């Protein structure tokens, strides 16, 4: 008989799941499995993103139970767990979504070898991305494109991505009864308290495929807003209703299919001939995701500077003091400190908000390495994506893809153009709620009588600016200029 395992790593969904569809075909028993490492916190990861994963698994558990099945959260390492469940469950086929991250290829290759030793067939369909990334590289002559312009001409030469896969059947072959490794006491979804966390998550974005599909429909309630979407014109100070979709944590964990997103976009574009085009359109935003995935998966040492062929070697400063202030949101610039508070609270910020803090830390003011800023984002972001977090950090530091190091965001002026009253700042920095709008971006410039009135004294209740932007930016620009001439 056919007993199959559908291995969940990314792609935490039932829609557009070709790996799940293959595992259910002519199957007597199907074992949905997520392999959890109970020693992950005893190695880095916030409770916000880890609880987002756990919520995403609870949603899978409910979806499987509605179809007569059950999600199994096995404990341990994959190389030590699968060889046992292969013989115990009588497995003949192992299916999982293909993943191109560096750690995935080593993990998957070892699992492939273990499956071959147990006589288990392996099926690895591509569904986390729009296209077969290796196919894009081969069609381009063996090398990936290094610009969005040329990459967009490539995907237009290949055509539309594959349509989303159909939905799985309403009834699924369940796991076999009375199997010791499938016992409910050892395979349930744990809570964030049981995995070692001590403080509760504070984010407002819930995990799971059902929430992903709900937020997708919410984005498509107005087709005119979808067709006329232009990324650089959106508002980074909007928090009550974010100016963008906030689908990135669902796309990172696979809770929402990218091909489904792209299929829904084409349906709206077909009825609106004046829709925006890449790179600024919503379709272009998934193409940015596809572009960084293609270049990152084929570039050695893509998450670092040394040994990275596309990253410029800049002599960034080893300044732990500036890094600490930036990390702990006490730089003295309320626009920067509020975004860093939104990072640790929600775990998500608007794209232009991430530009402000990443430019400030690197080529703009502090001259700290983008690697150090990356390690801060990898901890707190709930959409933390390997290839995307680096390519955008290398973009903001002018180490790759981007090279206009004379464009330096002002930490005082940038947020003033969108939000003159500073409503975004009072929400996340309530110490400044009563500060008048004239000084909310420059609190150190307010008279002492005003600071005492507003209950916010600079140097006592809120810190002073760590640097003078006029002095710091002119110095970083000169250093980046000499680094570009020596390269
Ligand atoms: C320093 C820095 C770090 C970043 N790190 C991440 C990260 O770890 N994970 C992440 O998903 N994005 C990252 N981005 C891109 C950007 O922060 C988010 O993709 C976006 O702000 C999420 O909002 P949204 O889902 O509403 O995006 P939308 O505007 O709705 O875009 C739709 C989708 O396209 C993708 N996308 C959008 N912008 C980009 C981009 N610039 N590059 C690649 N894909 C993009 C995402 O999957 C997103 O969900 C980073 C950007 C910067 C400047
Ligand atoms: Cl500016």
């Amino acid at each position: 008989v056919k007993n199959s395992i559908i291995w969940f790593r990314k792609g935490l969904r039932l829609h557009d799941n070709p790996a799940l569809l293959e595992a259910c075909k002519d199957a007597k028993h199907v074992y949905p499995v997520f392999v959890l490492d109970p020693h992950f916190l005893q190695q880095k990861v916030s409770v916000n993103r880890y609880n987002f994963l756990l919520e995403s698994l609870e949603d899978l558990q409910r979806s499987f139970q509605a179809r007569g099945s059950r999600l199994l959260v096995l404990r341990g390492k994959p190389e030590e767990v699968f060889p046992r469940v292969f013989r115990e469950w009588g497995v003949t086929q192992l299916c999982f979504e293909h993943d191109t991250e560096p750690y995935a290829k080593v993990r998957d290759a070892a699992v492939r070898r273990l499956a071959a030793e147990a006589g288990v067939e392996v099926v690895t369909p591509i569904s986390h991305t729009l296209y077969d990334t290796d196919m894009l590289v081969a069609r381009n002559g063996g090398a990936a494109p290094l610009t969005m312009q040329s990459f967009t001409k490539l995907v237009d030469r290949v055509g539309d991505p594959p349509a989303p896969a159909p939905d799985p059947p309403a009834a699924m072959p369940p796991p076999a009864e009375d199997m010791p490794s499938a016992a409910p006491a050892a395979t349930g979804v744990p809570t964030w308290q049981e995995v070692g966390f001590k403080e509760p998550p504070l984010t407002v974005f819930k995990g799971g495929e059902t929430e992903a599909l709900a937020r997708l429909e919410a984005a498509f309630q107005d087709p005119k807003w979808v067709a006329g979407f232009q990324k650089p014109d959106t508002d980074p100070s909007a928090w009550e209703k974010p100016a963008t979709t906030v689908l990135s944590p669902y796309l990172k964990f696979g809770c929402l299919s990218a091909r489904l997103f792209h299929a829904r976009l084409l349906e709206v574009y077909r009825r609106h001939p004046a829709h925006s085009q890449p790179p600024v359109s919503l379709r272009g935003q998934l193409l940015w995701r596809e572009f960084f995935y293609t270049v990152g998966s084929t570039t050695p040492n893509f998450h670092r500077m040394a040994g990275n062929p596309v990253c410029k070697q800049i002599d960034w400063d080893d300044n732990p003091e500036f890094l600490a202030a930036w990390r702990e949101a006490r730089t003295g610039f309320p626009w920067i400190d509020a975004i860093m508070t939104q990072l640790v609270t929600w775990g998500w910020m608007h794209h232009l908000a991430r530009h402000s803090v990443a430019c400030f830390l690197t080529r703009g003011d502090l001259y700290v390495s983008w690697e150090r800023g990356m390690e801060v984002f990898e901890e707190h972001l709930i959409d933390q994506d390997h290839y995307l977090n680096a390519a955008n950090w290398m973009w903001l530091s002018a180490s790759a893809f981007f090279s206009q190091y004379f464009r330096v965001y002002s930490p005082v002026v940038f947020g003033k153009k969108y939000d003159p009253e500073g409503r975004f700042i009072r929400k996340f920095l309530p110490v400044l709620k009563d500060m008048p709008a004239k000084y909310i971006y420059e609190p150190w410039t307010a008279p002492l009588e005003v600071q005492r009135k507003a209950g916010c004294v600079v140097g006592r209740d809120y810190p002073a600016p760590i640097v003078d932007h006029a002095v710091a930016s002119k110095a970083c620009i000169a250093r980046m200029a000499a680094a570009y001439r020596r390269s």
